[PDB]
């Protein structure tokens, strides 16, 4: 152990995975190991809306290539609750640290990214933007069934409020924001998830991030020093006089071929992956079409794709969690 971790006697014998904490326990009811993450997060604001939002969608959602919960542990009352346990599958690790060891067949890659936009398009479907996806947020067991989760960032999309100016902040891991994040983009379209998915996909290619910026501008470096400059007619639709500017301040930068970058990888596979990494979010592949590319040819069954049967201050939200949390008490 390293703290208290108070799971009651359904769950037993912990073992540390990482770090609020996480560990593995037996579930004596369903006779299996669990996953059991503790969120303390009612001294900070912040850790308190991302962790409502979660528990809503996760338990609204039910998706093979989606993390549910299974349970929620957290003591009988408000007064007494300063902690919440969130009960999800175990499963042995992510493609983050699957990227840091192992080499991916082809076929691997195909098979992931299959998972990884059935999944999406799940997401999608309920009008919930992820926008926080990444290789550690895709959790895989030792048969490759791959699993979306960390839905602290998630919000529902929002197409109309969406722009903003040039260098708004931005809370989502780095190198796998959207160019236009810096630009003139909340992240409240469709278009930010594609674009994290078509990182991990050149990820996945290569095991190395793509585009691994090292501050808030370097990652437009990076994307513009692969994509190459973008076009007028990809620049007029940046209404915004800062960002236009500044892109057309920098020197021509030539597209870097992708076959180029990633010799071993399939061309169907590359046609996709540029297809996903497209500069302008207006042309940028949708979820649904991705899934009919012809690199997931072998896995895309739309009648075997489903959507979700419908559209998705601290002291009020410690109740809603109270509240939300209630289907699981005893
Ligand atoms: C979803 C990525 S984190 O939440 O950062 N990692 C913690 C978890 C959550 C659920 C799991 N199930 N098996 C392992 C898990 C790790």
């Amino acid at each position: 152990r390293g703290q208290v971790f108070d799971v009651g006697p359904r769950y037993t014998n912990l073992s540390y995975i990482g770090e609020g904490m996480v560990c593995s326990a037996y579930d004596n009811v369903n006779k299996v190991r669990v996953a059991i993450k503790k969120i303390s997060p009612f001294e900070h604001q912040t850790y308190c809306q991302r962790t409502l939002r979660e528990i809503k969608i996760l338990l609204r959602f039910r998706h093979e290539n989606i993390i549910g919960i299974n349970d929620i542990i957290r003591a009988p009352t408000i007064e007494q609750m300063k902690d919440v346990y969130i009960v999800q599958d175990l499963m042995e690790t992510d493609l983050y640290k699957l990227l840091k060891t192992q080499h991916l067949s082809n076929d691997h890659i195909c098979y992931f990214l299959y998972q990884i936009l059935r999944g999406l398009k799940y997401i999608h479907s309920a009008n919930v933007l992820h926008r926080d996806l990444k290789p550690s947020n895709l959790l895989l067991n030792t048969t490759c069934d791959l699993k979306i989760c960390d839905f602290g960032l998630a919000r529902v999309a929002d197409p109309d409020h969406d722009h903003t100016g040039f260098l708004t902040e931005y809370v989502a891991t780095r190198w796998y924001r959207a160019p236009e994040i810096m630009l003139n983009s909340k992240g409240y379209t469709k278009s930010i998830d594609i674009w994290s998915v078509g990182c991990i996909l050149a990820e996945m290619l290569s095991n190395r991030p793509i585009f691994p910026g090292k501050h808030y501008l370097d990652q437009l470096n990076h994307i513009l020093g692969i994509l190459g400059s973008p076009s007028q007619e990809d620049l007029n639709c940046i209404i915004n006089l800062k960002a236009r500017n500044y892109l057309l301040s920098l020197p021509h930068k030539n597209k870097v071929p992708w076959n180029r970058l990633f010799p071993n990888a399939d061309s169907k596979a590359l046609d996709l992956l540029d297809k996903m990494l497209t500069f302008n979010p207006h042309k940028r592949i949708e979820v649904e079409q991705a899934l009919a590319h012809p690199y997931l040819e072998q896995y895309y069954d739309p009648s075997d794709e489903p959507i979700a049967e419908a559209p998705f201050p601290k002291e009020k939200l410690k109740e809603l969690i109270f509240e939300e949390t209630a289907r699981f008490q005893p």
